[PDB]
């Protein structure tokens, strides 16, 4: 019926989405255009994200989740994947995938042409995200966002 | 240990990927390589698939409380949602919050079509089968299948 | 502050409250009085349930649920519990619990006293109950409440 | 399976050997506990039998944001602070607390012991707050992570 058209984004209703300009709240340099395609279409358990990082631009803050799953599957242009101590490059068809706890990561685009990905994430209503480079923690509970330094924070148990 | 995390485009071109055939449909037959299951993913499914001409993604179906999505990479394809048709391509997105619309996919073209599949991994989720008129309760490993003549609705 | 004055019931509270008449669909003799403490304050992911069946009445059809925990604490007077292929007697200060899958029941008041429990159970947003005798498997999702004799299931897998 | 381990007698309750419990943020919060809901194999409730001597606490003053709990008196009589209003609580009573309802305590400042069931959820996630300490846990999977209010910076809230 006419009435779900508008689940299906053509490639060229895709192309022709604005997006959203995003900076990270806790990296400047992480600047995309975000083109939100599961919202687009009223997902509301997964993210599912065409991204596209210019030059000298990163795709995040160096994070780990502690609950929410995030994945990234490279369509085009090349870029470096940073995960825990190791570098690694990137390319059209790559695929890296983040189950909980295993490896904080950012992706840089250190390259010459846009890197464009698809980011796809689980939404959950809690979950807890750690980015070493800052030394902090954000606790998100329920639209509450708390964020702590690790240095404040007594660990009763691990 | 890190390095288990990537996939490179060489290592997935040489998965062998998995034959699997809908247990509703025998021409939903596809090669399936699940990118997620590589690496550890156990809450999300991602998978690339080959649908081979003349065969199909799935038993048209609708989920209850799994999302789900498709992108697709190369070759074309025929989708069918609430009972209307809509030619894909690559770089197309259809995206299913639940119980929104029923579908399946058909590659009635003359190449492979490839595609990403994107969904949640539940431990419940009911699912409809339109066509055969099947209501599938999935529940920890338990599957219960039963025809809706059968079901009995009931009120608060 | 005020506000809060609603969370406390006090004993004489309850004793005056007049209750719901609950009686099983599927169980005409499953009638009881009940007094939904928890509703009453507001609680909603668990139902805490003050009850009295009569003599000669039961507290519910005989089921098993699958994924929602349940719980009994007898407060007065005697029954008789039934869990599979057993029967106990049981008595003020008694506790049984029920995890999921681990045997189905139902309580008999066959005493002379009025038998009086508190009830507690989780709520789920999905469960799936058994009622072995009546040969019926309620499948219940957000809402949906579907009703399925167990000889038209197909069982395809099992864990 | 044995059924007959899911039923535990007035007897067999009677018997149990408490555990003793100190409350970690209160010292004064002593009691013993007997845990109904794990002698049966109950995993998703906490239902416990609770003896509260005089001079003793339940807890320390504090309110859920996920688990909801309820107190139900079975002898004895104690002194509810709720909301920083003091209540008298006597057998037979009831006091629920759905989700950030409001902050309690319990004390028992009678002259026998205060024998309640205490009842609630168990979830791998909640976060609680502690008033008169002006401290948050978050806990999380077994990890307990305890803050100062001072020290938490409030991004967003619902
Ligand atoms: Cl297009
Ligand atoms: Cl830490
Ligand atoms: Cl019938």
């Amino acid at each position: 019926g006419m009435d779900t058209r508008k689940l299906l984004l053509t490639a060229q209703e895709i192309s022709r989405m604005k997006g959203e300009h995003k900076v990270h709240f806790l990296n400047p340099g992480a600047v995309r255009v975000n083109k939100s395609l599961g919202d687009a279409v009223g997902l509301r358990h997964m993210g599912i994200h065409l991204i596209q990082i210019e030059p000298g631009k990163e795709s995040t803050e160096y994070h780990l989740h502690h609950y929410e799953e995030e994945a990234v599957y490279v369509l085009s242009g090349k870029g470096t994947l940073t995960m825990e101590n190791d570098q690694y490059p990137i390319a059209p068809g790559d695929f890296v995938g983040f189950p909980c706890h295993a490896a904080a990561h950012s992706i840089s685009n250190d390259g010459t042409e846009t890197l464009v990905c698809l980011v796809i994430g689980q939404r959950l209503d809690q979950d807890v995200v750690d980015y070493p480079n800052q030394h902090k923690r954000l606790y998100r509970n329920n639209g509450e966002w708390n964020l702590v330094d690790m240095a404040d924070i007594r660990v009763l148990r691990e």
